[PDB]
């Protein structure tokens, strides 16, 4: 569905047809097929660069990496050869037909479709949790905390999730981890800046953070005792905060602390925050590849 992957399949095709006297479009189809499996595995078992991620090309390219049944592959595949965007070339009209008969003819027991289903919402997952990650840092590198945290929260626990089902369906827990703690401790830090301020439209704002997004979603960095940057990181947030009544305040200011002090110091009572994940917007696969590169190219 893209110019890259449409003219790469018209490619393969040409190329398949050469393989043998017969030029049947059942007989190139099947070439085409082994040719585009072999393309995608080479894809899989490159080891490449922190800046590209051959899973984000094709969702084969996870497929593979993940294990997933070779007929579920082959459906796949058939889809690709099936596309109607392939309806007008002549070079590649009657195979997408042909394609397009034979996934008509398989059977639930050789797929089912829950099963192809399912693996093709982890892959969706992965590509949205990957933009999640993407729109985190690139906040994050603009020092705009307060956008950076959400979708680097939502990141962080679809990554889990992702993870949890196998070792190749997500990103680098080490990587979200220290963007998710870093920005908690800017944006805690910022708030700090803005209550010290003595104009109360700083305060103010400084409150803000903490009310409506340090308070509620401290607890993420709570959940696991084996996680002990995030603990300390929390230690070292209500410290920040405690400090201020080792001497006399303002009593204006004191009862504005002590407003939501308490809950930052135990939170242990509100765990889920019930807020919503940021929306995502709209991209094409180019668009993620090239943004995916273009951060982590740009780390800070
Ligand atoms: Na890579």
């Amino acid at each position: 569905f893209s110019k890259h992957l449409k003219e790469e399949t018209i490619q393969i095709i040409t190329k398949a047809s050469h393989e043998h006297e017969d030029k049947s479009p059942e007989t190139v189809l099947q070439s085409a097929i082994k040719l585009e499996y072999a393309r995608l595995v080479k894809l899989a078992q490159e080891d490449t660069p922190p800046e590209t991620d051959y899973r984000l090309h094709h969702v084969v390219v996870y497929f593979i990496q993940n294990q997933a049944p070779k007929k579920i592959i082959e459906k796949t595949l058939l889809e690709q050869f099936g596309d109607r965007n392939l309806s007008f070339d002549e070079r590649c009209h009657n195979i997408m037909k042909v394609a397009q008969a034979k996934l008509e003819m398989i059977k639930p027991e050789e797929v089912n479709l829950e099963e192809y289903e399912e693996w093709h919402q982890d892959y969706r997952k992965f590509r949205e949790t990957t933009m999640y990650l993407i729109i985190g840092l690139e906040n994050f590198q603009r020092e705009s905390y307060i956008d950076s945290l959400l979708f680097l929260i939502c990141a962080y626990q679809n990554n889990k999730e992702l993870l949890s089902k196998g070792l190749y369906r997500g990103h680098d827990e080490e990587l979200i981890s220290h963007y998710r703690r870093e920005c908690l401790l800017k944006l805690n830090e910022q708030a700090a800046e803005l209550f010290e301020s003595g104009e109360d439209r700083e305060v103010n704002n400084g409150l803000i953070i903490m009310n409506e997004f340090i308070v509620p979603f401290l607890p993420l960095l709570l959940v696991d005792e084996m996680e002990e940057k995030d603990i300390l990181a929390v230690e070292d947030m209500r410290n920040r905060w405690c400090s201020y009544l080792g001497q006399e305040m303002e009593p204006h200011l004191q009862e504005k602390l002590t407003d939501f002090l308490p809950k930052l110091l135990d939170c242990s009572m509100e765990i889920k925050s019930f807020h919503e994940p940021p929306k995502l917007p709209s991209y094409s696969t180019h668009e993620l590849c090239e943004r995916f590169a273009r951060i982590m190219l740009s780390l800070s």
